[PDB]
């Protein structure tokens, strides 16, 4: 499994690529693996994961929420992985065939997928909740390693790594802005992700080593 | 929103030549493109304005998005600034996601397309058993704009009786995934097509066929 460092991994959602840059240069000898999203990627294009790999020596996860049908799902993660990014996150609510087309991309250009199964927001319980065991073992039988659960509900993530077992990868977001409890999280996630927490703080390294200092033993 | 022919061009071509010659084939027939992930993490966000210079069209940005509200509102934001008209979102991640959206929407002048249930076999597996309620959701919500699949016309007319007569619903899947255009305009007010025009030997006489054969509707 991808060896994450601090277990913690820094949601960059800052939409300014000087900002961006700034707060992920400060917090750089803390964290090796930023995970890029949409409004990142939106704002300042596909070349920022470029521009990350070159200033920084950190691991990229593009948080792309992949949700469309198997043939525009290939199409996104090619575009993707060919522009630098290591791992894809998915969801796995469109269903099997959605996700299959981003394993098999996965599979061909060298890379990982990650499936969303629960996510960590009050409206995740009108749908999303129902489904979320199934879509578990759904990524099991589908052969998924790499899982994001929510760390707004410890007993939910606690289901979710039962059933994709110890051995599979499991990071979590929720932490810190969301309410999410970092020590308690790190009971069943690998991983951890903070956003704002960090990216908004004053002082973004300091905010960083306070998080690290109160997981320590873990 | 006045689509002409009721027909929209889902420009997922993933090279900027190829998708702005494609586009200007056909520039005629459509005044409407739906413009996707393939095409902007292929090319950029700048190619939505650069869509709207070449052709006046109207765009719609087919970002099916799913996040928690904080992370919309952003999405959002960046796309309605790059000069989209239009987002389109999914219902299953809940209520105050879509809402997140609906905001956003209502400050830029644009407007939110909730996506209720998908076209592909996948679908069937969790999406189309909350399908009806998000469907009602939506109109909980006061969303007007709707997208459902083409591929299942009990489906697509189920949706068009719970959003009503008044609302406008868009329906992909037409074409290479199997839905006849004729049957699905029964129920949707406008049809998208991807690869059965951009893949067309000659995308302008494949829309012109298409066009044909609904021209009495
Ligand atoms: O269940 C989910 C999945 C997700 O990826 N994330 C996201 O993880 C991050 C959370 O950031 P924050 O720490 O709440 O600022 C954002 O990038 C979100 O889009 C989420 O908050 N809940
Ligand atoms: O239920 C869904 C919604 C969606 O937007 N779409 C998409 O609409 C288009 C269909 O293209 P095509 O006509 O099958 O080539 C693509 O851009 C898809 O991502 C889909 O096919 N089914």
């Amino acid at each position: 499994v991808m060896d994450v460092m601090n277990r913690l991994i820094l949601a960059m959602d800052l939409m300014n690529r000087d900002d961006a840059l700034r707060v992920t240069g400060e917090v750089r000898e803390y964290i090796d693996t930023v995970k890029i999203g949409y409004p990142l990627v939106l704002s300042e294009g596909m070349d920022i994961i470029a521009e990350f790999r070159k200033r920084f020596g950190c691991r990229i996860i593009a948080d792309f929420k992949v949700a469309d049908i198997p043939e525009t799902n290939e199409k996104i993660c090619r575009a993707t992985f060919k522009a630098g990014a290591d791992a894809i996150i998915v969801h796995g609510f469109p269903g099997a065939d959605s996700v299959r087309a981003c394993l098999n991309v996965a599979e061909e250009m060298g890379r990982e997928v990650f499936l969303l199964t629960e996510m960590s927001h009050p409206g995740a319980e009108m749908f999303i909740q129902g489904a979320a065991d199934e879509i578990a073992r759904m990524g099991v039988d589908l052969g998924v390693k790499n899982y994001v659960g929510p760390s707004t509900r410890p007993e939910r993530l606690s289901r979710l790594r039962e059933i994709i077992g110890q051995d599979s990868f499991l990071i979590s977001p929720g932490v810190g802005a969301q309410g999410g409890d970092p020590g308690e999280t790190l009971r069943f996630a690998d991983a951890i992700i903070f956003g704002r927490s960090i990216y908004l703080a004053d002082n973004p390294a300091a905010a960083a080593a306070g998080i690290i200092e109160s997981i320590k033993d873990l």
